């Protein structure tokens, strides 16, 4: 697993259009994404790149053509891996996020329950109450990096409360999380030694297995369930036993803390640049506070916090005038898809109260839709009420670091000072 070392990305028109590799995790970090899938969309809408560092791939980047794709799953597999290139050998573990219909639909049926209506509601008081104390906490008298002292920090609770997994451990749950979605084989990210990935399934397996027997004891002795999985999970008979199936009690506990970690975050942090960049929509958003779902819709379409899901095509398949083959991978890029002008008109621009936001793909669309949209949005939300109550504006200081991946489209480091309203 090599890793891979920044180099200066050239402008893409001084490319062939067979040349244009978008695997390259530096693409967002130098701002040379937008053009380059810019003119993916306008000359090769579905394209074949035979050399990369993950091997050869398609990309298709317009959003009518990622619909497609994404729907249809009985073209498209999404099988082994939704990465563009492997995990490594030996520590695959199966999620539903990369399995098909009907496997698929069974194991996701036995974990949504998290995430129904009834159950978000439960959890609203306690995301507005850390929302709350986490902005309390900021200091306004100078700079601070918002990653750490909200994103992560909300977030890293948000983990913890879905698993009820024990409070003060949290940071661990960001930590194996982070390690597993960004190996440099699967994403080009920055994590490349193997051993620690190791070390990590092993931690984790001690430590979902003890949390897993300390929680039926509890509730033998009488605690009440609470709204977290692994109460929701003891509760039906299909799942009350999932520790002895360790795949998928593995993969599922896996999957649901991986789903929130840094696409929460960094949507987190991604309106404040957001709100950077276009001021006018701050002014537009305290005003009309109103907006703000409309806003939050708006902040995700705009971040596309993960940049793409791939598959594999079961069969020959024609798209966009080419012939895609049996085992080939095709990358359905999002991040393309959401700021393609046959669809979103000023795609570029962040506009809070845009008609259509709200269909916007960074969730995806079709049988892997993300389970936890509602989840998100709900924090996103509540982040935003929080913020209006305590300030009149929040400027972002320095450009800011942005983190390496072809997957992950995020922030390290976001300077930020903050002035309190009165
Ligand atoms: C803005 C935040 C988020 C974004 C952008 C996001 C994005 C995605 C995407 C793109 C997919 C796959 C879509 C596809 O293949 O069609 C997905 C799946 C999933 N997400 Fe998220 N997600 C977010 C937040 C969350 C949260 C908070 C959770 C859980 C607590 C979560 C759990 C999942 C799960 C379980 C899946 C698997 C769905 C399936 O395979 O059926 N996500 N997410
Ligand atoms: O080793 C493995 O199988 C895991 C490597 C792939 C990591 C996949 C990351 C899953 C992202 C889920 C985001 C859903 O919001």
């Amino acid at each position: 697993m090599p890793e891979f070392v920044e180099t200066p990305i050239p402008d893409v028109n001084t490319l062939a259009l067979e040349d244009i590799d978008v695997s390259n995790p530096f693409l967002y970090r130098q701002g040379q994404w937008r053009a380059y899938f810019k003119r993916l969309r306008d000359e090769a809408p579905v394209h074949y790149q035979k050399n990369s560092p993950f091997g050869p791939f398609w990309s298709v980047t317009r959003f009518e053509d990622i619909l497609f794709v994404d729907k249809s799953h009985d073209l498209f597999s999404a099988e082994p891996q939704i990465i563009l290139g492997d995990p490594p050998e030996g520590l695959s573990v199966e999620m539903f996020i990369a399995m098909d219909p009907p496997k698929h639909d069974v194991q996701r049926s036995s974990v949504q329950g998290v995430v129904a209506p009834k159950n978000l509601k439960e959890m609203e008081g306690l995301i507005r109450s850390r929302t709350g104390d986490v902005l309390d906490s900021l200091p306004t008298d100078k700079p601070f990096n918002w990653v750490p002292a909200v994103s992560k920090e909300l977030t890293g609770r948000m983990l913890a409360t879905l698993l009820d997994f024990p409070y003060e451990e949290r940071h661990k749950l960001v930590e194996w999380s982070d390690r597993m979605a960004g190996a440099a084989s699967a994403t080009g990210g920055e994590f490349a030694d193997e051993n620690a990935m190791f070390d990590d399934a092993a931690d984790m397996a001690r430590s979902f297995s003890r949390l897993w027997r300390d929680k039926e004891a509890r509730r033998a002795a009488g605690e009440e369930p609470g709204f977290d999985l692994i109460s929701l999970l003891q509760s039906n008979k299909e799942t009350k036993d999932l520790i002895n199936r360790p795949m998928e009690f593995i993969g599922n506990l896996t999957l649901l803390i991986v789903g929130g970690n840094d696409t929460t975050r960094n949507s987190m942090s991604g309106g404040l640049v957001a709100m950077n960049e276009f001021p006018r929509e701050f002014e537009k958003l305290k005003a009309k506070p109103e907006l703000i779902p409309n806003m939050v819709s708006e902040i995700i379409r705009w971040q596309t916090p993960l940049a793409y899901m791939r598959r594999i095509a079961k069969q020959d398949v024609e798209l966009g005038g080419q012939t895609i083959k049996k085992g080939d991978r095709v990358v359905m890029w999002y991040a393309s898809g959401n700021r393609d002008e046959r669809k979103f008109d000023n795609p570029d621009q962040f506009i809070i109260d845009r008609k259509d936001a709200r269909n916007h793909m960074s969730f995806g669309y079709g049988v892997h839709r993300c389970m936890g949209n509602r989840l998100a949005e709900l924090q996103l939300r509540i982040l935003w009420e929080e913020i209006l109550k305590r300030f009149d504006n929040i400027e972002v200081v320095e450009e800011p670091e942005r983190v390496q991946s072809n997957f992950v489209r995020g922030y390290s480091r976001l300077m930020v000072k903050l002035t309190p309203n009165s």
